[PDB]
């Protein structure tokens, strides 16, 4: 079955293929789209053939399908799953796995960057500090000064589900929150619960406006330990704008290198459920999101009152004015500093020909439009008004639970 | 089977029952999500006209009442007499609202009681057609003080019989395009323009020239009217700010009507049923004014106002964009038409998803189209999860008239 995109604004019609290699489920059926809905221990039973289906896809993308080589590591992986339950990939296939994890990962608008990812093996690692070790030198990697470089970092895989590798951060680098007795929250909401329970295990808090989190870390699923990331291989910006000389005194900065921990790879049937990966920011994650979402920073007030916008009608449109400067304010300092940022016009149409090139080369290029369409001036940018197609590839990237929902306590 | 919806600022959750009385598909599977896709007799007829009679009955609180079955029944007979039947005004009103309320593409329902319905069933001639159109003009536009409101045309009989409204909106710019390889007017009105010529139209060649009607009735060929200009207000765009905006001879027009989707109602199919509302300032200033494939400004604008355009960096797109639209917002009030902003409308639309949900068990609604298309993140609806799903009664899209027209 064949089914096409189109582009309203270029008339260039595309043609789906590749969503017939989709096995896992949307969360939609004929009666109810669900498009919009942010989330709609394995036995060697369905694990085989979950191993097969990966080697058949590694061993066609280094065209030798069907070789002698491809044959005899379904039979290793084969006799390997039935005598020990499960199997190990070897490095190229976990390089590949990890690779195309990225490259099926619908929500991202950077895909066009997936073929350049500096994986790092850390399957050998079985303690905590081990795992910082590891964690140091991807983020001093990772940041190269500031010239950002992708990179991920892979844990061992999960075997009964009792001895997890996690990683409870959700980013590598993220700001504290403090929820005040008043109800008001001093530094970022978003990671309040996560700072209460840092500070539970026992982080001293410097109970400031941009405190960077400490690791905490969970290898084979002992409890998790506390290790603050050496303040010198976490680069900061202070956020300026190039004419409003007030903006400095706002006080803000942020950190360069997104790094998303708490995510889990599956390759080939495996889990990986420790797999921190980084690339560098798209403009607007900080701009629009981190500083003036309602439940985070939220500085779109402060930001329109210093520039004396009309506030008393929202038909001024000061919080878009104030959006945009703010934004401004992000790039500019990023780009003064040398850091890595892509503004989300550059971005999105990088997308637009990744996507192109994909539908070329691969037959498809799933894509959730509800994330790839940036958060503000959406119909400016070329994705807006791309038709796309979501559906779910392996290997991928997958939600999981919240570690202090699920660890069991060993004291 | 029973689906919660949470809004991620508010931590508001909703549960949805509503969907399970849906009816018709989305396109989606189990295995593909198609929520960007723009476009995704006798025997049929009595079931359908039995849900929805079911609904209505309900709806007056009289379900399994005398009345609901003698109704029933009344319909049932003059199916099988007639294949098909007639819907008293009030089905036919209570229908034409409910098609609105069940807009999952609309972000003004919390206003879909407040329609004026006017029921055009008895129109036989293009004329006649073009009488109730200018009277819904009229009557919508208010002096400025827009009204919403929508004209029905006789249903659909045999398919060979069809009203149709030509114009996508009843209010319109010409599209020319030009030896000089580029395009005057409004790009997106090239085709229909060009009909209007081939049909004896006599254009202006103007930027804003706003399109003639191309009606027609009972599956006859279409004719030509001239709306009145006294009946098509319009506004000139200025800036409260920049005095060189005036320069650029943008305007725009007050009364958004579109005219070219089709009414289903128990069964029955409306063709021709131009409705109308009020503008969402985006609407004209982001999509009609800033789109590549419509008036395409920005690059003007932006040097108006002496921004750096070397790079995209720079986000000039993004602070003429908004200048343009503070521009609309401004120029509208200021003349004293209906608008509403993003802001005001998509906290109204919340609210309206709450209501709904408590006192009807959900909402349908598209986050695609619900978003508006600046400043998303800003807005409520963006954090808003939304279930997308199809009722009846509906609005759906139609072909275009000349490519089904046996001339
Ligand atoms: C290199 C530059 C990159 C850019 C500019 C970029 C951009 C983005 C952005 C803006 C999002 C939306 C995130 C949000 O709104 O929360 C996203 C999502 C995502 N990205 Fe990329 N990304 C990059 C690299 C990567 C890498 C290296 C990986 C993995 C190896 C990756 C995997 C993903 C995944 C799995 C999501 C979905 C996250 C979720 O569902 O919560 N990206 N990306
Ligand atoms: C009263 C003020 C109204 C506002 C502010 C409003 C707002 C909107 C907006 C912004 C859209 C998106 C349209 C686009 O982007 O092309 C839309 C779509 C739509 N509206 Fe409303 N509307 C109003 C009145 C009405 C009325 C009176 C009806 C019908 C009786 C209606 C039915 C629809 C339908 C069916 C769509 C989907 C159009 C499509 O699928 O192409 N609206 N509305
Ligand atoms: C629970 N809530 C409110 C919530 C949780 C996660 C999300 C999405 C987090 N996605 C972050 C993410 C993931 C991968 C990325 C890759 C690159 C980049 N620049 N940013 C990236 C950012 C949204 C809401
Ligand atoms: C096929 N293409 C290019 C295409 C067709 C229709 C559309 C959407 C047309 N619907 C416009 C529309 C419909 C109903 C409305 C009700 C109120 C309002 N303010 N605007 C309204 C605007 C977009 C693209
Ligand atoms: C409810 C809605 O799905 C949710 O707000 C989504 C919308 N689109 C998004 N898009 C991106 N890139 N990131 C997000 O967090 C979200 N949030
Ligand atoms: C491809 C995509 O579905 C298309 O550009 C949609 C996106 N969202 C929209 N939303 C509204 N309100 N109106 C539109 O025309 C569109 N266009
Ligand atoms: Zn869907």
């Amino acid at each position: 079955r064949f089914l096409k995109v189109k582009n309203w604004e270029t008339d260039v019609v595309l043609t789906d293929t590749l969503h017939l290699k989709s096995t896992l489920e949307t969360g939609c059926t004929e009666h109810i789209c669900m498009g919009s809905i942010m989330l709609p221990v394995r036995t060697k039973d369905q694990l085989f053939p979950l191993a097969k289906e990966f080697l058949d896809q590694y061993y066609s993308s280094i065209k030798r399908f069907g070789s002698k080589a491809h044959m005899d590591r379904l039979e290793e992986v084969n006799k390997e799953i039935e005598s020990t339950s499960t199997y190990q990939l070897k490095d190229t296939e976990l390089i590949y796995g990890a690779k195309h994890a990225w490259r099926n990962a619908s929500r991202c608008v950077g895909r066009i960057q997936w073929s350049k990812l500096q994986v790092f093996d850390a399957r050998d690692c079985t303690t905590a500090h081990g795992m910082f070790n590891y964690i140091c030198n991807h983020v001093k990697y990772a940041t190269n000064k500031g010239n950002l470089r992708s990179a991920i970092t892979i844990f061992p895989q999960r075997t009964d589900g009792k001895h997890d590798f996690r990683v409870w951060n959700s980013q590598l680098i993220r700001y504290a929150g403090y929820k005040q007795p008043d109800g008001s929250t001093l530094g970022d909401p978003a990671n309040v619960q996560f700072t209460e329970i840092c500070i539970q295990q026992g982080w001293k808090a410097p109970r400031g406006r941009f405190d960077v989190l400490p690791l905490l870390l969970q290898a084979n699923g002992n409890d998790p330990e506390l290790f603050q990331i050496p303040p010198e291989l976490v680069l900061e910006v202070p956020i300026r704008h190039p004419k409003f000389d007030w903006f400095k005194d706002l006080g803000l900065k942020w950190y360069g290198l997104p790094a998303v921990s708490n995510m889990l790879l599956e390759i080939g049937g495996l889990e990986f459920s420790a797999c921190p990966f980084s690339g560098w920011y798209m403009g607007t994650e900080i701009g629009v999101r981190d500083y003036c979402d309602n439940s985070r920073y939220n500085i779109l007030e402060e930001v329109a009152k210093k520039m004396d916008l009309d506030m008393r009608k929202t038909s001024s449109l000061w919080k878009d004015q104030a959006l945009v400067e703010i934004n401004i304010a992000v790039l500019y300092s990023f780009q003064s500093d040398k850091v890595t940022i892509v503004d989300h016009h550059s971005a999105t149409e990088s997308f637009i020909k990744h996507m192109e090139n994909e539908y070329r080369c691969r037959g498809g290029c799933p894509a959730d439009w509800v994330w790839i369409v940036p958060p503000m001036s959406g119909s400016i940018t070329p994705v807006f008004h791309q038709e796309m197609l979501n559906y779910r590839l392996t290997p991928s990237f997958e939600y999981q639970p919240d570690p202090w929902n699920t660890h069991v306590w060993k004291g």
